[PDB]
């Protein structure tokens, strides 16, 4: 999801994939991933958005947490954990 939020913000300002990539300083085929979603959102990536494009690192980083939390929220085996109790 977080490369939806990125591409919106690109739309808003009539950026370019090739505009995108050049001003954070990557390259075109990495840009393209962090869109698609295929290349997750690294705190160095999340320093760059904040300048190149807006808000703070950890909103973006968020963007990607929550996904990611959402996802494999189901695959743990939250059923059979239980709290620790003061020993
Ligand atoms: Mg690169």
């Amino acid at each position: 999801r977080p490369g939806d939020i990125i591409q919106e913000s690109l739309d808003e300002l009539n950026v370019s994939l090739r505009e995108f990539a050049r001003a954070m300083e990557i390259a075109p085929s990495t840009a393209s991933r962090l869109l698609t979603g295929k290349a997750a959102l690294t705190p160095e990536m999340a320093i760059k958005l904040s300048v190149v494009i807006g808000s703070s690192p950890q909103m973006w980083l968020n963007l990607q947490n929550a996904w990611s939390l959402a996802e494999a929220e189901k695959t743990v085996d939250v059923s059979r954990l239980r709290r620790l109790v003061t020993q």
